[PDB]
């Protein structure tokens, strides 16, 4: 399943943080802007790496949105400049 | 529907607070801003297409990005949010 990840990440630590993130997502996903991930992921490898999001991001100055975009989200997605 | 609208904008580059902070005027009106450079806006068709021409003449597609994605309604995209609301 698609999951649309969007990392908003404070501007102290949160440019490794925002490394991290991306590092872990980089086997199951594509990185399509700064902070925003593409993730493609069954429900099990989900679960695991939702854990792991939690856990690399600091929740008390940055946060993380999950949307679930379903079958054919690409001809639902339209990118306008640069890549 | 719903649009979300993800905006990549600059940060090496100058300008960039003041095009962020106009396409947030922008999309003040028909949606929400739910992260910094993230907003949910909930349109008509026609409204969309006014509201994405504002958008793509707004931003510095040189330097900058925006990226659209078609949700339907909101409550299909099971929408979750972790850590911190601003």
């Amino acid at each position: 399943m698609m999951v649309l990840v969007s990392y908003d990440v404070s501007t102290p630590g949160g440019d490794k943080r925002l490394r991290k993130v991306a590092k872990a997502c980089r086997d199951l996903g594509q990185r399509v802007q700064f902070s925003v991930f593409e993730i493609e992921v069954d429900p099990a490898q989900w679960t695991a790496l939702r854990q792991r999001l939690c856990d690399l991001i600091d929740p008390d100055i940055d946060s993380l949105r999950f949307y679930h975009l379903g079958a054919k989200w690409e001809a639902r997605v339209e990118h306008v400049g640069a890549k």
